[PDB]
């Protein structure tokens, strides 16, 4: 019964998620920048190598432990505050825990769950709490926002959070230290490899398209369509439904096509859908295209965790925290320069020309995917 593994992973993405897009509307009306938003991903990305190491010091179970600890910590905090110091404190802190819960989890995960076929299944459902969390976090925050007040999101996910942390207790118990039998390959060893190097670049740039798209899109939109409101926020939705669906299918269907295929044809369909992007002129010509994006990066990402995985025991030793530590940071690098770099090429250069040199780097970048493919 190693499920309750995969459901506490699953309900950390899927908290932790849903904390990152609560607070992202309620601060901002609270509080009247840049460095709040991207100090989250900062931090995390600055963690990531330490937390790799400390697991193979002491294991996973005490870090998971340690990360409830911190987000419960952090929500507490976001809850009961009303100072920019200390919402900076409280985010870098959710980077802290954010960085233990996302290394740790991933790690164990690879590490219970050790057949290549069924690796990528439950990776598949893992990575579908983050999009369920991304999907249902605004909604929520904005209806208790609405009714309750400003403080009862945050209390009902500190209730939430103390109940998962109740569940960790009673299933991975941190009572003692334990240990990893074996060392784990240094990290300047690990980064030296081109083949993780060309796997984590893959991940970045894909997600760094994402992660530029998504907060340039509605200038763009309010000012060459003049959209209402309400439809700034509901046109990106079928890219978060796609991510879903994309993740939790392409999860088991990645393996009989190939995971090189899969990730290859995911860069070249959301290059493709970046291009065609600006060529849309309303609400229902960007339906199709954010469908598509979303779609290629659930694909990417469902093909390139396991293929993490599989190249550590395939020509280092079998220890995971460091190359999933180096996941990690691949994604958060996307995320955190993502809206500055974003902005500032948007206003030097147009928006189409920022959407046709992201999708011209997809496309090149596609062909180094083949060098991934097995051998036999
Ligand atoms: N790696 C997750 C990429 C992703 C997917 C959907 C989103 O809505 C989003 O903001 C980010």
């Amino acid at each position: 019964s190693r499920k309750l593994i995969l459901f506490i992973v699953f309900l950390a993405l899927l908290l932790d998620n849903m904390l990152l897009t609560v607070v992202v509307p309620i601060i901002p009306s609270y509080l009247y920048v840049g460095l709040l938003f991207a100090s989250k991903a900062t931090v995390q990305l600055i963690t990531n190598p330490f937390i790799g190491l400390l697991t193979n010091r002491i294991g996973y179970p005490i870090p998971i432990f340690a990360g409830f600890c911190i987000m419960f910590v952090s929500t507490i905090m976001f809850a009961f505050s009303s100072s920019y110091a200390f919402l900076l404190i409280a985010r870098s802190l959710q980077g802290i825990g954010s960085s233990c819960s996302s290394v740790a989890g991933m790690g164990m995960l690879a590490s219970v769950y050790t057949d290549d076929e069924e690796r990528g299944n439950v990776m598949g459902i893992a990575l579908g709490g983050l999009a369920m969390g991304v999907l249902v976090g605004p909604p929520f925050g904005s209806v208790l926002y609405e009714f309750v007040g400003k403080t009862a999101p945050f209390l009902v996910l500190a209730a939430l959070v103390l109940l998962d942390g109740a569940i960790q207790l009673f299933v991975l118990q941190p009572s003692r230290v334990q240990p990893e039998s074996q060392k784990g390959t240094p990290l300047t060893t690990l980064l030296k490899d081109p083949y993780i190097l060309i796997a984590a670049g893959s991940i970045c740039f894909a997600n760094m398209g994402i992660a530029m798209l998504e907060p340039a899109l509605p200038i763009w939109m309010m000012e060459t369509m003049c959209s209402r409101k309400w439809q700034l926020g509901v046109a990106f939705l079928p890219a978060s439904i796609s991510y879903l669906i994309g993740t939790n299918i392409f999860g088991i269907l990645a393996h009989k096509m190939g995971r090189w295929l899969c990730a290859l044809l995911g860069m070249i369909i959301v290059g493709v859908s970046i291009l065609c992007i600006p060529f849309a002129k309303n609400i229902y010509g960007l339906i199709a295209p954010n469908f598509g994006v979303g779609f290629a990066i659930g694909m990417v990402d469902s093909s390139m965790m396991p293929i993490m995985g599989y190249l550590v025991d395939l020509r280092h030793v079998s220890v995971y925290g460091s190359v999933y530590a180096i996941a990690d940071v691949a994604f958060c690098m996307g995320y955190a320069i993502g809206p500055s770099a974003g902005g500032a090429i948007a206003k030097a250069i147009g928006f189409p020309w920022l959407m046709t040199i992201i999708g011209i780097i997809d496309i090149l970048f596609a062909p180094l995917c083949f060098f991934l493919r097995s051998p036999p």
